[PDB]
């Protein structure tokens, strides 16, 4: 059983796939903030964009199996077409990403991404792993395809990332009023430091899901 | 010989390595256009958003040889900083950039890309080879690692041009006065045939060069 907030057909916007066509399937409930107002000021990560209470968004639900979800995926791509693309998000997806539902997909033919905070341990079956460590919570997860920082983040060790186990290292602005800031923040950082290059979320400059 | 427009760093704004710290050595003169804005109406390529007449600009001239032109690529990179990668641009970087260039950039420990129309034949150690065919000109790079085609051109068969040998498919948008609409075009096209990704102008985004 799987509580979705919403699935929707989109570009990914962020990290080394930006541009990419994707189904993107986010998962109800985080486990570093409850997704209430009142709760953000004290919880583990605060500054996050996303609604994912619930699962009343569009095509969102519980769904009974994994192969419901997985239609409801499908059903978004285009017909006939193949390269199908799914990244998982939410809400942690690793609360509730599981093996038959990683085998379900695959089995559909898609190529599987999540995006995930890093805290759990992910399904080395996945065949993109984007992690976005958050400065106050653990990072159990210490290899995968890129790692994301978004930044800044008060008590960061923003360079030691940089030992991990990834084939890219990505910083992100956080977004919110010191959006412009964080950009220049990010656009420096990177030509400092050429190991890191800049994800923007390209999403919000185009206005798109 | 070599006659440069421009050298600077700064990131990567287009295609698969969008976002990555890079010098841009722009080489002076193209094969498609004369940069005149008097033949603009009459060329081969007729919406380019360049200026790669002369060796005027930023760290622009006329350089001896190779190691001369490699020197000041190098002294732009971030001291004690690994990760140099070098994308050569102008202007058509095919009528001037050769194996010795090619050699000593590579002896200086830069990666190198090039940014190409295709109409002219482009060396193979090259490390990352970027084509951006043009409607009205003949295609004889039909290999490479990113195939980046602005929309929309006149006569244009974009379709065809997924039948080639590159590692990614892309579509940027055609900016001038009808950019917004040029870009939604752009999405819709991979958003139906998600062998496509899109690819921002996203240094234009971010104000910087
Ligand atoms: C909404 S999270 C969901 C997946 C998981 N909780 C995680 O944090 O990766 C998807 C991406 O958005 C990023 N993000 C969240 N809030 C952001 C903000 N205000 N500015 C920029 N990126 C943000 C997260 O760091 C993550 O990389
Ligand atoms: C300035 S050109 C120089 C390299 C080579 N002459 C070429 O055309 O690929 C670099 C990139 O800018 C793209 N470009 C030029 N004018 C553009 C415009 N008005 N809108 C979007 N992309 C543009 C070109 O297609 C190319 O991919
Ligand atoms: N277009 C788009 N790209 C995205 N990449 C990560 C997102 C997320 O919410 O996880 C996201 C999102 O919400 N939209
Ligand atoms: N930031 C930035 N990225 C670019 N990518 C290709 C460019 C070009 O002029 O070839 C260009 C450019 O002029 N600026
Ligand atoms: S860990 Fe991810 S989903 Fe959870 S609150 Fe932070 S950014 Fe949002
Ligand atoms: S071929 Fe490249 S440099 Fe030449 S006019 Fe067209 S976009 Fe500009
Ligand atoms: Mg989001
Ligand atoms: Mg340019
Ligand atoms: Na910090």
């Amino acid at each position: 059983t799987y509580a979705v907030k919403e699935i929707f057909y989109t570009l990914q916007g962020e990290g080394a796939n930006a541009g990419r066509p994707a189904v993107f399937c986010r998962f109800a409930g985080c486990n570093l903030w409850s997704g209430r107002e009142e709760d953000r000021a004290q919880a583990v990560c605060r500054f996050c964009d996303t609604d994912f209470v619930g699962t009343d968004g569009e095509n969102g639900g519980k769904f009974k199996d994994a192969d419901a979800l997985v239609a409801t995926i499908a059903g978004l791509w285009p017909a006939g077409e193949a390269h199908r693309f799914v990244v998982c998000t939410g809400g942690e997806p690793m609360l509730q990403l599981d093996q038959p539902l990683v085998d379900a997909l695959h089995a559909a033919g898609f190529g599987i991404a999540i995006e995930t905070n890093g805290s759990l341990p992910v399904l080395e079956s996945i065949d993109w792993i984007c992690v976005s460590p958050k400065a106050d919570a653990p990072l159990v997860v210490t290899k995968g395809n890129e790692l994301k920082v978004v930044i800044p983040q008060d008590n960061q060790r923003l360079a030691d990332y940089a030992k991990l186990d990834f084939e890219y290292f990505l910083v992100q602005p956080m977004d919110g009023p010191s959006r412009d800031l964080n950009t220049k923040l990010a656009i420096d950082w990177c030509k400092r430091h050429p190991q890191w290059r800049l994800s923007m979320q390209t999403h919000k400059y185009l206005n798109i899901p």
